[PDB]
C-alpha cells in the first residue's frame, strides 16, 4: 500500500509517494511553482505564492485526480515537548498535545501542524503518524537532562536534544553492518541549520549536545553553539533580548567567525584559494573543530567508549575536511584512517573510512529525509 | 630575607611572613571573641604566641597599614611585598614587579571584578606608600592563560562582541603553582597534564601542554565551565535569556553566581561534604543531593573528556584545592568514569589521602597516573616572588 510523506522546509513543501520502498510520485512546492514527478515525465504548473497548508492542499489534489490511493500519510514535528516519548499515529489526544508543543519550536511546529491539519481533513480515511525528532532521547537520564540551577527553573529547562529521527534511522541501518546491542557510538549531524553529537549505548541515546533549545552544543552555521552563559546578559544590556537572540541564532556560528559565509564549503574554498578572508575563515574552521572534538571527547567519557564514530548530514557525508580534521585530533585514541576513501567519499552509501585495523572505526551513513520519516511508518505500522 | 603576603579577605584582611619558606609571623583583623570582654582586635602570631591589639572594625588598607607598623614595632624587617589580584585583563599576560606602570594598569582593571579588585588595589596603594624603599609584586590569577591560542580563547559570535568576550581563564597562580611542584617529580616538558582546581568557591580544569596552560574552563566570567559550589557553569545559552524574561536581569545574575551549582540542586549545602553525608545518613534531602552529586560529577567528566581530545591525549590527571584533596568519593567517581582509558586507582590509598603531599593515587602500572598536588594560597603567591626575584 501507498506512504506519502510531507517535507516541510523554510520555503518548501516536499513530498514522496512510496509503494515497498518504492518511488511512485514526487515533487515540491515553490514566481512560486509547484513540480510533479509521475509515469517518468516532469509537470511544472504555475502557482500564486502559497502558504503551507495550501500547497499541501495541492498536492492531495494532484494526487487525487490521477488516482494515486493513499493509506498511510507520514509527518515530520521537531519539538514534541515532555509528552512525547514515542513517535505517534494521530489521533484526537495527539493532536491536542501536539498543538500544546506550538509555542517550543515557533519557526518549525507551527507550519508542520498546519499541514498536519489539512492532511487529515483532505484524507480522512487513511492512517496518519508523526515522527518526533525529541523522542529519541527520552532514553537519557534525570541527570544527564538536569541543568545545574535551582529549582523552578530548573524543571522549567530540562534538556531535549534534537536530530533524534536521523539518529535512529542512521543506528538502525548500521544494524546488518555491526553489533548496535553491545557497542558505544558516537554519531555527529553535521548539517546545514543545526548540528548537534549524540552518545550512544547499545542504540539508545545516552547524552546529546543540545539542550533546552536548538542554540547548545555545537559550532554550526548561523548558530553560536555553547557559549559563557553571562555573554547573552552582558549583550542584553546593550541591545535588548529579541536582537541578542536574533544574533545569536541568525548572525553567529561559522558565518560570524567566518565573515564570508554559512556554508562550510565555501570557507575551506576561501583557505585553500587564499583569499581575502582567509584568515577570519581559518579561524571559523579552528573553532568549528575544537567544539566538535571537545563534544566527542566529552561524550566519550561519559559513555565510557567509543568503537564507532560516525558522520551523518550534508556536512558529515559531503565534507572530507572535517573529518580528517576530527580525526586526526582523535588520533591518540586509536585512529587510522584512510586518506584516499575519506577524500572521495561524499556519503551516498554506509562506507567505512577507516582501515580495518583501527581501534576505533569511522564511517559515513546516510540519513535521507524521506527514508527517514517512512522508516518511522514501518515500525508504527509495519505496513 | 622576610616576605610580606597578603591575603585579602571578605571581613577580614590575613597575611604571613616567611623566611626561607618558614612562617614567622601572621594575623588576622577584625577579630572577635565570642566570651572575650572585649573590642575587636588584629591577631598576631609571632614567635612564641599571640598578641592581640585592640582595633576599630577596619578596612583593608587601614588593617595593611596597622600591620606593618606592628612588624617595625617587633624588628621584623620586610625585603618583599606580595599580593594577589584576581583579574588583571588583556594587558597583564605575566605576574609583575610593581611600578608607575603597572599600578596605572591596575587601576583600568578595577571595573573586571568590582568586589576583590579594588580591595586588593586599595591595600596595595598604601603598601607602597608604607613600604615605599621595599621591592613589591602583584600575582595575576589571569596571566597564566596568556598562552592561551585565538581560537581557544574565542567564542563563536561576530564582532564586536566577540573581541568584547574573550576567554580569560582563572586560577592561573594555582595551576602554575602545581606544576611548578611538579618539576620535581615529573618531566613537565614532555607531558600532558589536564589540572582540576575543585574550590570551596570557584571550580575549574586547566589542559597543559609542556607547562603551559592550552585551554581552560571559565571562560570571560568566572561562571563558565564546571558545575560549581553556588555557580551553575556551562549551560544552555538560551536558558539566561529565558529567565531574563520571568524575572529580570540583575536577579538572574544572581541566580546563577549565587543560588545555583551543588547549592541549587541539593537544596541543602554549597559544601560537597555536607551533600555526601545528607546521602549516607539519608536524610530528607538525599535525592537532590544524589542529583547534585552526579550532575557535578557529569560535567566534570565531561570536561576532562573535551580537554583531553583539545591537548592530544593525557598523562597525568592532577586534584587540587580543597575538595580535590580532601573529598576522595569525587576521585573516585571521576576514575571510574575514565577507567577505560587506563587509570588503575589503588582504593585504599584514595580513601585515605588528604592531599597534605603530592602523592600518587594510582599504581605505577597505571597507564594514566593520578595525583593531589597541595595548593595552599600563601605559598602560591610567594612562589610568584621566587619567581621574579629569585628569593
Amino acid at each position: 500500500s501507498n506512504v506519502l510523506i510531507f517535507n516541510v522546509g523554510s520555503s518548501s513543501l516536499t513530498y514522496k509517494v512510496f509503494c515497498s520502498d518504492n518511488i511512485v510520485c514526487s515533487g515540491k512546492s515553490n514566481k512560486p511553482f509547484i513540480e510533479h514527478h509521475l509515469n517518468g515525465q516532469i509537470i511544472k504548473i504555475e502557482t500564486p505564492i502559497l502558504n503551507h497548508p495550501q500547497a499541501a492542499k495541492l498536492i492531495i489534489q494532484f494526487l487525487k485526480e490521477n488516482h494515486i490511493s493513499i493509506a498511510f500519510v507520514g509527518h515530520r514535528f521537531v519539538h514534541g515537548g515532555s509528552y512525547f516519548k514515542k513517535s505517534a499515529v494521530i489521533d484526537e489526544v495527539v493532536l491536542k498535545e501536539l498543538k500544546e508543543c506550538l509555542p517550543l519550536a515557533p519557526i518549525h511546529n507551527p507550519s508542520s501542524f498546519g499541514v498536519i491539519e489539512i492532511s487529515m481533513k483532505e484524507l480522512p480515511t487513511t492512517r496518519q503518524y508523526v515522527a518526533i525528532d525529541t523522542a529519541f532521547h527520552s532514553t537519557i537520564s534525570q541527570a544527564e537532562r538536569t541543568y545545574a540551577i535551582p529549582q523552578p527553573y530548573q524543571s522549567q529547562y530540562l534538556k531535549f536534544g534534537f536530530h533524534g529521527l536521523s539518529y535512529e534511522y542512521v543506528i538502525n541501518s548500521l544494524k546488518n553492518v555491526i553489533d548496535v546491542s553491545h557497542s558505544k557510538i558516537i554519531a555527529c549531524h553535521l548539517g546545514t541549520g543545526g548540528s548537534s553529537c549524540c552518545g550512544i549505548v547499545n542504540g539508545k541515546s545516552f547524552d546529546t549536545s543540545m539542550g533546552n533549545s536548538t542554540l547548545a552544543g555545537l559550532v554550526m552555521s548561523t548558530r553560536c553553539g555553547d557559549i559563557d552563559p553571562t555573554i547573552p546578559i552582558d549583550m542584553i544590556q546593550q541591545v535588548g533580548i529579541e536582537k541578542v537572540v536574533d544574533i545569536l541564532n541568525k548572525k553567529s556560528g561559522l558565518l560570524g567567525v567566518s565573515e564570508l559565509s554559512s556554508d562550510m564549503r565555501d570557507i575551506l574554498h576561501e583557505i585553500e584559494t587564499r583569499g581575502p578572508k582567509a584568515k577570519t575563515c581559518q579561524l571559523a574552521f579552528d573553532v568549528y573543530i575544537k567544539q566538535l572534538a571537545k563534544t566527542i571527547g566529552g561524550l566519550m567519557v561519559e559513555i565510557g567508549g567509543l568503537d564507532l564514530l560516525v558522520f551523518t548530514d550534508q556536512m558529515g557525508l559531503e565534507v572530507w575536511q572535517v573529518r580528517k580534521a576530527i580525526c586526526d585530533k582523535m588520533k591518540f585514541l586509536g585512529i587510522e584512517l584512510d586518506d584516499s576513501l575519506n577524500e572521495k567519499s561524499m556519503g551516498k552509501k554506509i562506507e567505512f573510512l577507516t582501515m580495518p585495523s583501527s581501534k576505533v572505526q569511522v564511517c559515513v551513513a546516510p540519513n535521507d529525509e524521506e527514508l527517514v520519516i517512512l522508516q518511522k511508518g514501518k515500525e508504527l505500522f509495519q505496513f
